[PDB]
């Protein structure tokens, strides 16, 4: 799978 | 510099 977190503060994180 | 795109239907690029 693949995972990637955002910074801008906000932050996420997405994964599949 | 990394961009990522996200579909999920919403979508998304974010890139820095
Ligand atoms: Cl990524």
């Amino acid at each position: 799978a693949t995972i990637a977190a955002l910074l801008s503060a906000s932050f996420s994180t997405t994964a599949v």
